[PDB]
């Protein structure tokens, strides 16, 4: 891959964030977003300073330049789509420092753990076309077919993790090249089982196997770990219901219209559309929001919060929150 300028980084450098507290839980990056007319630059502003902020880098030998450029790496890799874009991995990156520090999950980890975590966050949607995995595999696509034939479904996640393993092969973007042994393969090893299992297909079998895990006392501690980051991977992947209302719908509208387009594209390519991705069917945007809540967001959070993750409590409160002002808008409809 191209090397990064020293323009590009400076062009982040510059970017000074001024009334924005990067590590908080009502952090907004919509209106950081808005706050400039480089947004992309913000982003990976918002981004470097978390990273910094963490203090993690500098313990494993990764210099402010590797780091900001494997920042500037993931965000060239990244399109634009509505919804699995650039903005969404910072906001990922950002509300997995939340979780981590706020919600004191970073006790359950190492220090190389919550790295591992905070880097994967940037790469774990790396060249996402706003089509889901089922697009690939329907319209029989050239990655559909490849997936099928190796024996892994999972068509985005192991492109994401090709793509993140390329990044990485680069020591001025190398963000683990002051690792070795052990370290460095857990890095690797960590960082793409993570991505892995972001696959929403996947999305029972990772949350009991995380569930089972801590309610065993004799679990594998090693084992404990790698579904501890896998979960709150996860668990970023999944947070937009979490956030303040107007974020949160800011979210659920920027999918929403993904979605419908993949929907559009299925239309065109004459295979079948489900529902949810068919723009001439929906009305309400407050009822796929509280079904989304009742059905996958709120048991997810309530059950990891009371297995285990007792300091993320805030994410179930703001899930009832959110879902209660849905309600009033059924309610006064
Ligand atoms: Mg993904
Ligand atoms: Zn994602």
């Amino acid at each position: 891959v191209t090397a990064i300028t020293k323009v590009e980084r400076e062009a982040v450098l510059v970017c000074e964030l001024p009334s924005f507290d990067v590590t908080d839980v009502e952090f907004d990056l919509f209106r950081a977003r808005e706050s400039t007319d480089k947004p992309l630059d913000v982003a990976a502003a918002i981004a470097y300073r978390l990273l910094l902020g963490s203090g993690l880098p500098q313990k494993f030998g990764c210099s402010d330049e590797v780091l900001l450029n494997f920042i500037l790496q993931c965000r060239k890799k990244y399109r634009n789509v509505p919804y699995h874009n650039f903005y969404h991995v910072v906001d990922v990156c950002q509300t997995i420092h939340t979780f981590l520090y706020r919600g004191n999950v970073y006790e359950k980890l190492t220090e190389l753990e919550c790295f591992v975590l905070l880097i994967t966050a940037l790469v774990h949607d790396l060249d996402h076309m706003g089509l889901n995995n089922s697009f690939y595999l329907k319209t029989e696509s050239p990655l559909g077919i490849l997936s099928s034939a190796s024996g892994n479904t999972s068509v985005l996640e192991v492109h994401h993790c090709n793509l993140a393993v390329e990044i990485l092969s680069d020591p001025e973007s190398d963000v683990f090249d002051g690792l070795e042994g052990a370290e460095r393969t857990l890095a690797f090893r960590s960082m793409i089982d993570c991505v892995l299992a972001t696959d929403m297909a996947k999305h029972g079998s990772a949350l009991e196997a995380f569930l089972a895990s801590a309610a065993d006392q004799s679990s594998d501690e090693a084992a404990f770990h790698r579904m501890t980051m896998e979960i709150i991977l996860k668990a970023g992947d999944i947070s937009n219901v979490t956030k303040p209302f107007d974020i949160s719908r800011q979210w659920a509208m920027a999918v929403t219209e993904e979605f419908y387009r993949q929907g559009d594209m299925e239309k065109e390519r004459g295979v079948e559309v489900l529902p949810m991705f068919d723009r001439s069917k929906n009305m309400e945007l407050a009822k796929g929001q509280i079904g989304f809540i009742d059905f996958v967001a709120a048991p997810f959070f309530q059950k990891i919060v009371d297995a285990c993750l007792q300091g993320m409590q805030w994410t179930v409160d703001r899930i009832k929150s959110n879902r209660a002002q849905w309600e009033r808008v059924l309610e006064t409809r």
